[PDB]
């Protein structure tokens, strides 16, 4: 029925699949690039606190601007924004300039953004436009590729990176942070961000519970080459939920004027925050789901390695869409490294939990249990768990048993073999003792002969 059309972004029509779908169903055109405002703040290294605007309207705005030719340039988008956290995307710049030489472009829409959800959501395609543009300026105007470019989208944001990266050939690379669901889950590749939008998409879940009535603001969909869901992608550590209904007043909830706990939608650039300086930190491992996982299935790492949820993601070798879980601390660390156990019981016949520690050159980890019951001589047990360190060269182990029960006759329980796996590597390390040890006492074992 109808269409708006701006200059140099081109039409935009309220026909399907913006508008008038199961999913889109009120015929929605977007504010125009005035009513949007969207600005383009670039931070350098050089300049790393104050923005310089970049302009549209006046490409030379670049020249006159700090912005290298010869370093890569990564764009950051934002959605949802919370009261309490507005400088995250400067955060990100200044994050990114200790490890890197890099032009950090700030994307502003937050006017285009401050709408009813469904006009925002719309307000998306012009944003995109507009970043299309910028990236067409550099490459005609400066003779600078796409193929030197990084869109990081939060959000809603992460759909005007999609919307951006269809308009762009040779785009190198989008992240996808909780790409919202509402307007967006099951539409077709167009309307959203998809594998085709960048040469490599990766995209982190982190609040994809349906939005009625468990208010995941994310989507669970598969958008990227790559789809992390660290801690199940759906509740992280360290969140509080929203409480279950039926009503969802989302234009109360993008006002501000609702409440909405947003932790878990936040939390995918949380974790992208850290991957930037714990390169190895967010191993992630492919498995069909999260239960398999969770249930040490997918462990460890295949051959071909496995890649880092976050920024070093395009480092990744051995890619069609692949699904990655692995599990993330409640709180800064969030780094956490996967290890796995067997532990072949000795001594006698008692009841309790058993527990591991490693110890390395790079340090040691915590006691983790590995199983709880009847432990019997001569049986094995084996466990998955994620600690919070690295520990190098793993030289020796500890292992504990106790229970919260008397035991009036004091037994003794050890370990003949504690085999461990690291996720990354390769070498199963192999411990041995003769020992047992009474309740709630370490047992030391050391390499085998
Ligand atoms: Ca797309
Ligand atoms: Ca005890
Ligand atoms: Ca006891
Ligand atoms: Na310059
Ligand atoms: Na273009
Ligand atoms: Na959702």
């Amino acid at each position: 029925m109808k269409e708006v059309c701006y200059e140099d972004l081109g039409c935009f029509s309220d026909t399907e699949p913006w508008g008038g779908t199961a999913i889109r169903p009120l015929k929605i055109l977007p504010w125009s690039p005035e009513k949007i405002g969207t600005r383009f703040l670039l931070y350098t290294n050089e300049n790393p606190n104050n923005f310089q605007i970049l302009l549209l309207s006046d490409p030379s705005t670049i020249e006159a601007s700090n912005f290298q030719m010869d370093r890569k340039t990564r764009f950051i988008i934002h959605g949802f924004i919370d009261k309490g956290d507005e400088s995250w995307v400067t955060d990100m710049c200044k994050k990114l300039f200790e490890v890197e030489e890099v032009n950090c472009i700030c994307v502003d829409w937050k006017k285009g953004s401050q709408a009813t959800y469904t006009q925002a959501a719309n307000n998306v395609r012009v944003v995109g436009a507009q970043v299309a543009q910028m990236l067409d300026i550099l490459l005609t105007e400066y003779s600078y590729p796409p193929s030197k470019v990084h869109l990081i989208g939060h959000s809603l944001g992460a759909h005007v990176a999609g919307e951006a990266g269809s308009k762009t050939p040779g785009l190198s690379r989008i992240t996808g942070l909780d790409p919202v669901e509402a307007s967006f889950e099951s539409t077709p590749e167009e309307v959203r961000l998809d594998p085709s939008d960048a040469d490599f998409v990766d995209v982190i879940h982190t609040d994809a519970a349906p939005l009625i009535p468990f208010l995941g603001f994310g989507t669970n969909q598969q958008m990227g080459h790559l789809d992390f869901f660290p801690n199940g992608g759906e509740s992280m550590p360290g969140c509080k939920k929203n409480a279950l209904s039926q009503i969802v007043d989302l234009d109360g909830i993008w006002a501000g004027t609702r409440d909405f706990v947003a932790c878990n939608h936040l939390r995918s650039y949380k974790y992208y925050l850290e991957s930037i300086l714990n390169p190895d930190g967010f191993a992630a491992y492919p498995c069909t789901s999260y239960k398999s996982f969770e249930s040490d299935k997918c462990f460890p790492c295949p051959d071909q390695g496995c890649p880092q949820m976050g920024h070093y993601a395009d480092k990744f070798a051995g890619r069609e869409q692949q699904k990655f879980f692995l599990n993330t601390g409640e709180a800064s660390n969030f780094a956490r490294w996967r290890y796995g156990v067997s532990i072949t019981l000795s001594g006698r016949t008692a009841t309790g939990q058993i527990k591991v520690a490693l110890f390395g050159n790079k340090g040691n980890t915590h006691q983790y249990s590995i199983f709880r019951g009847i432990l019997k001589p001569g049986s094995t047990h084996s466990y998955e768990f994620d600690a919070k360190l690295d520990v190098g060269t793993i030289d020796k182990v500890k292992f504990l048993w106790n229970n919260n029960v008397i035991n009036p006759t004091l037994p003794k329980v050890g370990a003949t073999k504690i085999t461990v796996q690291k996720g990354e590597e390769k070498t199963v390390y192999n411990f041995c003792s003769e020992d047992t040890v009474r309740e709630d006492t370490l047992l030391t074992l050391t390499p085998c002969p």
